[PDB]
C-alpha cells in the first residue's frame, strides 16, 4: 500500500524502438509486437528471472511494416495487425488500405516453440487496426477496434481530419470480418489531447466490451451480445475518468476487478466504482524513469500473478510529440499488497 509500487527493467530494444503491446503465454512467457524499426513479435523467456531471455519470434515484413495490437486466440494461439507505413519516423502515418490481421500458432507439439504463422485476413477498408481482444465464448473470433487518421499521408501531414472510431469482428477460421459497433463518440477523437486516436486499447470481461479513449480521459464499456454487437439501446458508459493519454489496460490480477492502465508516463490502477490512482511513473517519486508506457499485462505462472509487466516506446520523457526519442522497453511492477 505503499506507492509507488515496486518496479525492475526487464529488457531494453535499441535507439528508434517501439513496443506496442503485450500477451503473456499460458507458460508465463511474454509477447510482445513491435512498431518500430521493424513489425515483429518478440518472446521473453520466463520474465520473473533477474535477466530473462528476449529473442525473435518473427519479423513480419512479408505483410506489414509495423505491428499494432496482439491478442490471445485460442489457447496459445495469437492474432498481431499492423499495416505499412510510410517511414520509421514516431511521427509517420501509416499507409492507407494495407492493413492486415496474421496469426501466430504455438499450439500443439510441433509449434510450442517455433510458431506456426499466417496471414489470416486484409483489412483495405479498415483505417487503423489497434487493439485486439477475443470473444471469451468464442475464442476464434475476436474484436479489433479501428480509429487514427482518415486521409493518412507521407509527411509532412497537414489534414488530420480523424476517421471516426469502429470495431471489428474477425472470425479467424474463416477470415470473415465485418464492422459491429461504430458512430459513437465514444470512439472518436477531436484532438483535445493533441494528435491522438479515440479508441485504443480493448478488453472483453463477461459479456462487457471495454475500452480506453485516448482523447477524452474515459475508460468505456458495452454491453455486447454474442457476436460483438451491442445490446439496444447500445450507449456506452463511462467506468472512469483520469485527464490523461490513456493507450491500454488490463483486468486483475487473478480475478479481481480492478483495471491497471497505461496513462501518460505512468500507470494507474481504477476501481469498479470509479476511483483512479497514480500508483507508478510521473505523478510519483518514480518521477520520470517510464516515459511512454504502451500497455500491460499481469504474469500467468503461478509464481508471479500479482506481477504487471508493462511494455513502453520511450527511452526519455518528450518535450512534445515533434520530438519523440523511441525506445522500446519491458518493465515488471509488482503489484502484491494494492487493494481499494
Ligand atoms: C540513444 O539516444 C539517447 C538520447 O535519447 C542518446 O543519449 C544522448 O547522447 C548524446 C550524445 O552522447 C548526449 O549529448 C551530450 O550531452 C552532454 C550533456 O548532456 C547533459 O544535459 C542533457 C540535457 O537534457 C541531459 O539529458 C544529460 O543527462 C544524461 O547524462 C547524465 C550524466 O551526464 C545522466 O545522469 C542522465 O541521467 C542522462 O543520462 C546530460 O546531463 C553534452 O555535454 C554534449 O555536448 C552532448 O550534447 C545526450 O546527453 C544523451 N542523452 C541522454 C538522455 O542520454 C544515446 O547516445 C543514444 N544511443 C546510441 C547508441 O546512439
Ligand atoms: C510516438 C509519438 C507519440 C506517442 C503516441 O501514442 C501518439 C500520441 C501518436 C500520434 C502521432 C503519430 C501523431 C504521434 C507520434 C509521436
Ligand atoms: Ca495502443
Ligand atoms: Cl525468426
Ligand atoms: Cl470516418
Ligand atoms: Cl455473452
Ligand atoms: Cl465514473
Ligand atoms: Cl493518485
Amino acid at each position: 500500500v505503499k506507492l509507488p509500487l515496486p518496479q525492475r527493467l526487464l529488457h531494453d530494444w535499441a535507439n528508434g524502438s517501439w513496443v506496442e503491446n503485450i500477451s503473456v503465454r499460458p507458460n508465463g512467457n511474454l509477447l510482445v509486437s513491435t512498431s518500430t524499426p521493424d513489425g515483429s513479435v518478440w518472446q521473453i523467456k520466463e520474465p520473473w528471472k533477474d535477466q530473462p531471455e528476449v529473442e525473435l519470434v518473427y519479423n513480419f515484413d512479408q505483410w506489414v511494416d509495423r505491428l499494432i495490437g496482439i491478442g490471445e486466440t485460442t489457447p496459445d494461439k495469437y492474432v498481431v495487425v499492423g499495416s505499412r507505413f510510410y517511414s520509421t519516423d514516431p511521427m509517420s502515418s501509416h499507409v492507407d488500405r494495407t492493413f492486415a490481421a496474421m496469426e501466430l500458432d504455438f499450439s500443439g507439439s510441433a509449434n510450442k516453440d517455433k510458431p506456426a504463422v499466417r496471414l489470416i485476413a486484409w483489412f483495405p477498408d479498415a483505417h487503423l487496426l489497434q487493439g485486439v481482444a477475443a470473444l471469451p465464448w468464442d475464442r476464434t473470433k475476436v474484436l479489433i477496434s479501428d480509429q487514427y487518421l482518415l486521409r493518412p499521408r507521407a509527411a509532412p501531414q497537414k489534414d488530420w481530419t480523424p476517421a471516426r472510431g469502429q470495431v471489428w469482428t474477425l472470425d479467424t477460421v474463416t477470415g470473415a470480418h465485418e464492422v459491429v459497433f461504430a458512430n459513437d463518440t465514444a470512439l472518436d477523437t477531436t484532438y483535445r489531447h493533441g494528435y491522438d486516436v479515440g479508441i485504443n486499447g480493448i478488453k472483453i470481461r463477461r459479456d462487457w466490451l471495454y475500452w480506453v479513449n485516448s482523447d477524452d480521459g474515459n475508460i468505456y464499456r458495452l454491453k455486447i451480445d454474442k457476436t460483438g454487437h451491442a445490446v439496444p439501446p447500445a450507449k456506452p458508459e463511462v467506468v472512469a475518468f483520469q485527464d490523461t493519454i490513456w493507450d491500454d489496460f488490463t483486468f486483475g490480477p487473478e480475478h479481481e476487478d480492478t483495471i491497471w492502465a497505461t496513462g501518460f508516463n505512468a500507470i494507474f490502477a481504477a476501481s469498479p466504482q470509479g476511483k483512479v490512482v497514480t500508483v507508478n511513473g510521473v505523478g510519483t517519486s518514480d518521477n520520470g524513469i517510464m516515459p511512454g508506457p504502451t500497455a500491460c499485462a499481469f504474469g500467468r505462472s503461478p509464481h508471479d500473478r500479482n506481477i504487471l509487466y508493462v511494455t513502453g516506446n520511450m527511452g526519455e520523457i518528450p518535450v512534445d510529440i515533434e520530438h519523440v526519442h523511441l525506445k522500446g522497453w519491458v518493465r515488471a511492477i509488482d503489484t502484491t499488497g494494492f487493494h481499494f
